[PDB]
């Protein structure tokens, strides 16, 4: 197996670790841990592009998009390899996060060691909304707390 | 290729350091800033793992996929993850500026996704009268790490 491991930080303190499991190179790979301080609701949940953090999540840049699709939900076969969709937080400020993927990896060119996952202020309409935005970002809005996926013991 | 790393930690030490490769056969620049040091040499090496969940400690020991002894990074007999000292003036600040033949950004000796880490004391690059000298080099706490991304 292969694991990966990443502490988002932000701004509430919106502070979450998250851990990702892939039996096989050719296998899905688990998402669990857990985030502190958010708003109750939605919260887009993305890989993005570049594991830079210079000056905050900014640096980031957009979603891991390898093989240059339009933005979706985790569901769709048109979505970024960085889509997985949106977290849940309740009236805690906590989401339990539980994921099951199979686009992200830890291997190969869909790897997302040494990218950045990030949390946002809003949810990720996965490409359903109204605008063009939608397509590219799904209007999920500011990042709140981000990390980068680094190799795990 | 290019790869960067934010160091923070605990106290006053935070950091950003750059990792350029032209070629998967060539050498690695390292080069940025450090602020908040004392005055002398800090043990500077990637460690194992990109694992920050408790802070520096979760990152393990020295990155050393070939088995080998702690060294200094102009040794045949080091970690790859050894990359000597960095040097700090009364000023508390080191600029880094590296030249590495072992570490990569691609392959098995690369370092994306790994923990790098500036240490409280200098690393006596294997050349210590002790046991530790050839694991650790003596280099002490871990000041502040982070991990190494891919960057544009
Ligand atoms: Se995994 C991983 C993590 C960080 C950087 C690169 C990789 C990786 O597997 N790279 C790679 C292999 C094959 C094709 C593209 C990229
Ligand atoms: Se680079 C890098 C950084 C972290 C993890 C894996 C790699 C990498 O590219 N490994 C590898 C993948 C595919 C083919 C050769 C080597
Ligand atoms: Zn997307
Ligand atoms: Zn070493």
């Amino acid at each position: 197996a292969t694991k990966a491991v990443c502490v988002l930080k932000g701004d509430g303190p919106v502070q979450g670790i998250i851990n990702f499991e892939q039996k096989e190179s050719n296998g899905p790979v688990k998402v669990w841990g857990s985030i502190k301080g958010l708003t109750e609701g939605l919260h887009g949940f993305h890989v993005h592009e570049f594991g830079d953090n210079t000056a905050g999540c900014t640096s980031a840049g957009p979603h891991f998009n390898p093989l240059s699709r339009k933005h979706g939900g985790p569901k769709d076969e048109e979505r970024h390899v960085g889509d997985l969709g949106n977290v849940t937080a309740d009236k805690d400020a906590v989401a339990d996060v539980s994921i099951e993927d199979s686009v992200i990896s830890l291997s190969g060119d869909h790897c997302i060691i040494g990218r950045t996952l990030v949390v946002h202020e809003k949810a990720d309409d996965l490409g359903k909304g109204g605008n063009e935005e939608s397509t590219k970002t799904g209007n999920a809005g500011s990042r709140l707390a981000c990390g980068v996926i680094g190799i795990a013991q």
